[PDB]
């Protein structure tokens, strides 16, 4: 805990007062500390159960990332960040990994980054886990190849949301789903059915739980 903090603290220090370049090494520090106590460096580093220090020492290392903004660093380490996240392998490590893949996605290293880590990801929650998890990223993964402005790729994911959430329908994501369907075909130059999806996504809005964001979109 003590170390972790300190690590922490300091690196945060000189982003806040000097420069990145110094808090960056620090930052390596604090990873390399990390990996060893997760894999025992003397069995947790405050000994007995590992409770707290494991919890702080997961959560600390998700305040590392994004704090370098778009750079090479950060780049290269998220194909890794993951495949430290499967090493975990307890209950609250999904939470950390969807929190961390906001945080990746809304840093800009745009079409490479984003294409491969979560590719990979989507694999990971296909094998074991839950469906549900999967689907999750499904919806990132379809938001992304329209972002990449493969309206065709993109076209042909959402149809598998789509048809497969029809006979499993009664879900607020999905009502996100018609919407991104309109987004489609809007640059297909096609109306006819821009408008027909849109349609669809109002009617699964009648439902009283959709929050602020969904409803401004």
């Amino acid at each position: 805990m003590s170390l972790p903090g300190s690590k922490l603290e300091e690196a945060r220090r000189l982003v806040n007062e000097k420069q990145y370049n110094e808090a960056e090494q620090v930052y390596l520090s604090l990873l390399d500390k990390d990996s060893s106590q997760s894999s025992a460096a003397a069995g947790a580093s405050v000994d007995d159960k590992r409770r707290n220090e494991q919890e702080t020492s997961i959560l600390e290392l998700g305040q590392l990332y994004v704090t370098m903004g778009a750079k090479d660093k950060l780049r290269e380490f998220i194909p890794h960040s993951t495949e430290y996240m499967m090493q975990f392998a307890k209950s609250k490590t999904v939470k950390v990994l969807k929190t961390l893949i906001e945080k990746f996605e809304q840093v800009p290293d745009s079409l490479d980054d984003q294409i491969f880590v979560c590719e990979k990801s989507i694999e990971f929650a296909k094998r074991e886990k839950r469906v549900f998890l999967k689907h999750s990223l499904s919806i990132k993964l379809a938001t992304l190849h329209y972002q990449k402005k493969q309206y065709k790729d993109s076209l042909a994911l959402i149809n598998d949301l789509l048809r497969e959430f029809k006979k499993l329908d009664d879900k607020p994501s999905l009502v996100d789903v018609h919407l991104l369907e309109s987004k489609v075909y809007h640059k297909l130059r096609n109306l006819a059915k821009s408008k027909a999806s849109l349609t669809a996504a109002r009617t699964a809005a009648n439902s009283i739980y959709c929050p602020t964001q969904t409803v401004a979109e």
